[PDB]
This record gives C-alpha cells, sequence and structure tokens, in this order.
C-alpha cells in the first residue's frame, strides 16, 4: 500500500491529534517531523500538502494524485515540479458550515451597528440607534459556488435579501443570480458585497475602487460594506483604504489580505469600522480532511472518478 | 370613531414617520405633542403605550383596550390605573426576526471568539487560534415562546445544537426541550445560555451564581457562556460580575439590566468579554406596530378575540 506524505503547514497539534488512526493500513510520512527531512519519498503515490516545501515535488517524483487542504489552489498550482496528475481541491460540509458562520457573522455585525455600539460603549453612553432589520439589506455575493452557495441560503433563510453573482448563471431557490456580464446590475443593487471568489488570474485586483464605487448607495447606512474572504490577491487594499477614508465604503470585513500575514505595520489593524480576522473564515478539520483523502484514495483506487479535480488552465 | 392615544417612548422621528397614513378614519392623538399635554382623554377606546406617563389610565378612564408597544409588559402591569379589559402584547413577525438576528450575532460573536481576535488585531498581531464549529457547542434556550422558538430554529440551521426550557414541555423539530422539573439537566448540557423570558415574580433574580455554576464546562471553551435579551430584573449582576470575573462565566452579552439606561458607573462597559447592548435586541417597528394594532381593532370591532392577550396574573 502507498504511504501517504502529509504536508501541512496547520496548527501541529491539530495534525498530530488527527494523524490518530488515519489512514488505516498506510505508512504516514508527516514532514512536519524533523525525523523525515532527508527521507527519500520516491515511489509515493499520495501527498496531502498546504504551504508545503518547494522542493516537495522533486522529492516526490511518482505522486499519482496531490490533495490540497484547503480549498484554494492558487497557492498549490505555483509550486515547482507540481505534477501533471489530478490536484484534489478540500470540499467538505465542515467547511462549508465554517464558512457560512463567519460570513453571517460579518453581515450581522455590519447590519447591527456593532462598531457604533461599541463606540457609545467605550463611552459609558446608552443610546438606541435607529436600526434596519435585514430584509432593508442587500447582501451581493461574488463567487457562487460551494461556498457562495451555502452562505446565500443561510443568509436569506435570517431574514437577509440576497443576490449572487459569478462567470456563469445558476439556479437557487430564493437568489437571484448573475452572470459575468450582470456584473454592473448586480452591484448597482448591492449594500454589503461578500467575495467568495478564487483567486485566479482572471479575479486578481477585481476588487477596486472602480467597484466599490459602483456599489449601492441606496441601502438604510447609504454607503456599502465589503467583506472578503476568498483571497487578498483579488482586492485592492490601497483602494479598500482610500474609500473608506472618504466614506465610499462604510466599512469592511477581510480574512484575507494581498500579504499574509498581514504586516503588523498595515493599517487596518486599526481602524475603527475594519474587521481583521488572520485567514481563519473557514479552518480546515484536519479530522475531516483526512477523511475526504481516505474517501478519494479509496474511489482512485476502485477505479472510481475522483471528486473536486481542479481545472488547473482556470486555476479553480 | 374612537380615537386612539398614543404614547411611546421610542425614537419621535420613527414614531412620527410612522403616523403617517396610520389608524385611517381615527384621530390620532400622539402625547409627545406638547399641543395635547391637557386634553381631557375620556370616551376614547384605544391607547397604544410604552413608558407612558405615570397618569395617564386617570387621564383615559374609558379605555376598552391596551396595546402595549412592546412585548414585555412587566412595566406595563404596573402602571397606576391599569384598566381591567384586555391587554395586548406586541407579537410580529418584524420583532421576532430581529431577536434571532441579534441572538445569531451573539452565538457566532462567541463562538468565533471575536473577543480574542480583536485584542491579537490591537497587538497588530497575526494568530490563528484553535476553532470549534457551532455543532460542538450546545445553545440552551430559557424561554421558548415566540421568541426562543425562532431564535433556536435559526441557530440549528446555522448548525449549533440546541436546546430549550420553559415551564411546560414543547415539541419542536430538531429542538430537545425541558420543562420545569428538568432545569439542571438543561443547564448541565448548556455551553452557551441564551436568556428570552418575561419578567414575572417568578423570573427574578433567576439568572444567578448558583445557576451559572451548574451550565457545562465541558464544551469547547471549558467555561459557559451567558446572553439575555429577556429583562435584566431577571439576572443578579452582582453574580455576573464576580462569575465573569473568577472565569466561571468566559463571557457574556446583555441587551437588559436590572436598572436602565445601565449607569455610566457600570463595570460592565469596560470588560473585555462583555459586549452591552442598549434594550436594542429587537426594536419594535412602528410601522407594523401600528398594522398589528390596527388589525386587533379591526378584530375586535366584528366581535373577533383578541390575540395576543396578556394573562396579568401571569404577568406575560
Ligand atoms: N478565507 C478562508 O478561510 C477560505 C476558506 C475556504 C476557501 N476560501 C476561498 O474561497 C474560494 C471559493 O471556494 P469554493 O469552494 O466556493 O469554490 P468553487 O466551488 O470553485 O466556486 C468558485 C466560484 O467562483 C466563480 N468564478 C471563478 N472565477 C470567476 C470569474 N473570473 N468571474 C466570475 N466568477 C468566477 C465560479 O464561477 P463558475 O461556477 O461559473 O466557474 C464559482 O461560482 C476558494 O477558491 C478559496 O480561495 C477561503
Ligand atoms: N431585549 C429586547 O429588545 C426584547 C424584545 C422583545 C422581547 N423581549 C423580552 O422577551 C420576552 C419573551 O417574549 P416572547 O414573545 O417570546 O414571550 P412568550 O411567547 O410569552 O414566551 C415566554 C416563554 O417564557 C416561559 N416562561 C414564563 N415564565 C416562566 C417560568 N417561571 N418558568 C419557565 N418558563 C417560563 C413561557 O413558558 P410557557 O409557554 O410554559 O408559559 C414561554 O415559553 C418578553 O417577555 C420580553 O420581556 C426583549
Ligand atoms: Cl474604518
Ligand atoms: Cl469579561
Amino acid at each position: 500500500k502507498s504511504p501517504v506524505i502529509v504536508d501541512l503547514k496547520f496548527i501541529p497539534e491539530e495534525v498530530e491529534a488527527a494523524l490518530a488512526g488515519a489512514f488505516p493500513g498506510r505508512e504516514v510520512i508527516d514532514l512536519a517531523d524533523p525525523a523525515h527531512q532527508e527521507r527519500d519519498l520516491s515511489g509515493i503515490d499520495y501527498a496531502v500538502v498546504w504551504k508545503s516545501a518547494p522542493d516537495l515535488f522533486s522529492r516526490a517524483p511518482d505522486l499519482k494524485v496531490v490533495f490540497s487542504g484547503g480549498a484554494g489552489v492558487d497557492h498549490v498550482l505555483t509550486l515547482p515540479g507540481l505534477p501533471d496528475v489530478p490536484l484534489v481541491r478540500f470540499v467538505d460540509r465542515t467547511l462549508t458550515t465554517r464558512m457560512s458562520e463567519w460570513v453571517m457573522m460579518q453581515c450581522l455585525l455590519h447590519l447591527r451597528q456593532h462598531r457604533a455600539y461599541e463606540a457609545l460603549a467605550k463611552k459609558h453612553e446608552w443610546r438606541d440607534l435607529s436600526q434596519p432589520e435585514a430584509a432593508d439589506v442587500t447582501v451581493g455575493i461574488m463567487g457562487m459556488g460551494v461556498l457562495g452557495q451555502d452562505a446565500a441560503r443561510k443568509l436569506a433563510a435570517m431574514g437577509f435579501k440576497v443576490i449572487g453573482w459569478s462567470r456563469s448563471k445558476r439556479v437557487i431557490e430564493g437568489v437571484e443570480t448573475y452572470d459575468a456580464a450582470g456584473l454592473d446590475a448586480f452591484l448597482g443593487r448591492t449594500d454589503f458585497l461578500v467575495g467568495l471568489l478564487p483567486l485566479t488570474p482572471d479575479t486578481r485586483g477585481i476588487f477596486n475602487a472602480a467597484l466599490f464605487a459602483k456599489l449601492s448607495r441606496n441601502g438604510p447606512f447609504g454607503a456599502p460594506v465589503f467583506i472578503n474572504a476568498g483571497r487578498g490577491g483579488s482586492q485592492v487594499e490601497a483602494d479598500i483604504l482610500e474609500c473608506l477614508d472618504s466614506g465610499v465604503l462604510g466599512g469592511a470585513s477581510l480574512d484575507v489580505f494581498e500579504r499574509e500575514p498581514l504586516s503588523p505595520e498595515s493599517r487596518f489593524w486599526d481602524m475603527p469600522n475594519v474587521y481583521v480576522t488572520p485567514h481563519v473564515a473557514a479552518s480546515s478539520d484536519v479530522r475531516a480532511l483526512f477523511v475526504h483523502v481516505e474517501h478519494q484514495i479509496a474511489r482512485f483506487e476502485s477505479g472510481l472518478p475522483l471528486e473536486h479535480v481542479v481545472d488547473k488552465v482556470a486555476g479553480y
């Protein structure tokens, strides 16, 4: 039976804990362990990777399937020697449900004027603010795949008006959607913009000043909000900053940044209407990752086709 | 046609805005207007009241129905001269949906360790924290009426494990519930305690140190959280403070207080794991209030029975 290489830059206690009883019957080679730093890795069919070392695929030339530890593959596609074999991304109910938690939290924080109420609290001042209900706000989600769909349905169920956008059009009860050419109509209706796009050459810098200026100003706060949990390379941070300073954006939630970890010198840390999280919108449940990997190995070895394979030309 | 007295201590622009076109065919006497401060109010059948003046029912001895501006009636029951006629409380989809927004926000803030991530941000420090999913947390809701039920269903749909408690037992898909005697078993399973009880003589001071000590310590954070949006008189704030200081409570969200507005000298304002909101968990949509009132007047006058009538002996 082939070994499984595990090269995951995740919280190490979580990886170690999940290894126990994982991949039964297979040797598991965890490259976090210094004992394994010189081991040759030829003749091994499977690797599970997240921020893996540059020389990995030169050490493991015989891989038959590469498994990403995350849903996003923009970094893995750039790794030297990435083999010409299927690359399977992480898709799982645990990941999806976690992202929807984060998206719901952001939409509620901005809806319920959390920062305004915290500023009042800091002054020890009791003051009720006029308050729209979720149905008074349209959330527009750019990115209508696994995560965008689950987030949209959950937002709608909480009472938000929800609309969606992606390259092609899709059918989702209670959610009107737009295809690529509908972008401007979608943006003009959107009060809270949620980014759940992969980073690809075609989504690079898509979230810029010109796009923020097209968002709706007709909503209950008079200015839109930007929430991104896709990839940082999709946004132009200089524009986000300028828009926040001018009031073109009323606030933002950012889980992802052009350069991560976010520099300690960034202005985003101290800004009163920005919520910064360190790329934790949906943590990979490592146990679930390994169950997904085990499952796909079983299909592969039985001749069934792999699921969630990446289109490497498209970048997702 | 009888006039309608409106004596509502709500945001005045909201009341004024909602008056337009309200109660068509009836004189509307808004007691916020100084012009009406000496008007006699006999021969008037209806009043809509929230924090109304003490002498109101002596000025209006002929009321046939009193309408509260809120869901809660503990204050109105204490008003001098409250007539011996039906008292109808506010119940409406707008109110319910708003409360569920607030409850969902609190459960997510505590689940997603928002204060920990804000403390990291204040130090300009990028650090991922181990993170449970909502299904790892049990939310126990004390109070299973209109609001408790809607909040429970919405929490469950977001992935939380949800359990409920109230005097009598109730049947709710996906939510196990407990009756009065099941209190201790319910508390022992609960990680996040949500209060959606009326204030009555029987719920006064129910949320105390003895009760907080019975909450589960087996959850992912090792200590429970207290969230109250019912009434402040149900909690003992001295105990909440002591429990937070000792770590018996890991955090709290409080929308209601023993004395409101909350004193500017309260410690709750500055406490890092408390979220204070100024009794805004669900604002009355005044427009919807008047539609509800108009509707009930129509039923009353057609001989149909009034809905949402309070049991004045029970206090709710
Ligand atoms: N912050 C975090 O912790 C975190 C966690 C997990 C994932 N993520 C990010 O979230 C992303 C989405 O994940 P997912 O599972 O939902 O992906 P998915 O199922 O592949 O969905 C991707 C969506 O983006 C659309 N899209 C791609 N390129 C586009 C373009 N140029 N114009 C318009 N639409 C475009 C796709 O449209 P089509 O269907 O028409 O192709 C599809 O609707 C991942 O790529 C990852 O970067 C972040
Ligand atoms: N913070 C805010 O902005 C805000 C806004 C709206 C409402 N509220 C508060 O929320 C409360 C609940 O509203 P609601 O519409 O959900 O009320 P509801 O429909 O009357 O529900 C009340 C629930 O509390 C239970 N209950 C009452 N006394 C009890 C006792 N001694 N022991 C156990 N259970 C008891 C009732 O049980 P039974 O069914 O068995 O009687 C019922 O399940 C209101 O009274 C108001 O004070 C606050
Ligand atoms: Cl800001
Ligand atoms: Cl605290």
